[PDB]
């Protein structure tokens, strides 16, 4: 699977059916029809730096992955009682600074998405177990508006020149991504899914109403990652983001 024309997000469901599914993700937030939950408790994120331990470029994407032996790094409040463990972020990106974003709110297509990424620790004892069950994994998603840059984005991506080609790999060490989130974590949630292939309805959305920051030349770097592996003919990463999926009938809830 990837994002052309001949493997991409429309033909998904030839290989995975969950595609067409009741719980997929992204979705456009329409203000109008969510629902203020009173019981939301707020989003506390603590992780650790010391967690931080690699970047790989997957192809489609590049993943930040996170050592998620203990809860040194963890999700708590929100619409959880359970707590979750980071183990990685990443972004969504498209071809140009029109669309980007894989959720949108009222219609409105942001330039690019950050998703931080935890599964259930309380209730499962791996990733791997996790990733399928409906309560196993929760995602911060982060919409990002071009504008100025954003000085939070940049060990990230001063860090891509050594991971350019397909499979390529690298130490990153001594970060702590809570640094890349909003002021205000005031936040809309619902139940979804992985926005690729596996596409499993396991994610509970946290979706921040305050965007970030990116600017056309930081949007430009995710860009000019390669899809093929070095020695090939260079295939740059131009985007990456799903469009939006019908909600059927499932409910938006806003903390705020
Ligand atoms: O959240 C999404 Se989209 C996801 C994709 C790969 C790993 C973890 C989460
Ligand atoms: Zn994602």
């Amino acid at each position: 699977w990837g994002y052309d024309d001949k493997n991409g997000p429309e033909q998904w469901s030839k290989l995975y059916p969950i595609a067409n599914g009741n719980n997929q993700s992204p979705v456009d937030i329409k203000t109008s029809e969510t629902k203020h939950d009173t019981s939301l408790k707020p989003i506390s994120v603590s992780y650790n730096p010391a967690t931080a331990k690699e970047i790989i470029n997957v192809g489609h994407s590049f993943h930040v992955n996170f050592e998620d032996n203990d809860n040194r790094s963890v999700l708590k409040g929100g619409p959880f009682s359970d707590s979750y463990r980071l183990f990685q972020f990443h972004f969504h990106w498209g071809s140009t600074n029109e669309h980007g974003s894989e959720h949108t709110v009222d219609g409105v297509k942001y330039s690019a998405e950050l998703h931080v990424a935890h599964w259930n620790s309380a209730k499962y004892s791996s990733l791997a177990e996790a990733a399928s069950k409906a309560d196993g994994l929760a995602v911060i998603g982060v919409l990002m508006k071009v504008g100025e840059a954003n000085p939070k984005l940049q060990k990230v991506l001063d860090a891509l020149q050594a991971i350019k080609t397909k499979g390529k790999r690298a130490p990153f060490t001594n970060f702590d991504p809570s640094t890349l989130l909003p002021s205000s974590l005031d936040f809309w949630t619902y139940p979804g899914s992985l926005t690729h292939p596996p596409l499993y309805e396991s994610v509970t959305w946290i979706i921040c109403k305050e965007s970030i920051s990116v600017s056309s030349e930081q949007l430009a770097q995710f860009r000019s990652l390669l899809s093929n592996v070095e020695g090939d003919n260079a295939v740059p990463m131009q985007h990456n983001n799903r469009p939006t999926q019908p909600l059927k009938g499932r409910t938006v809830r806003a903390s705020f």
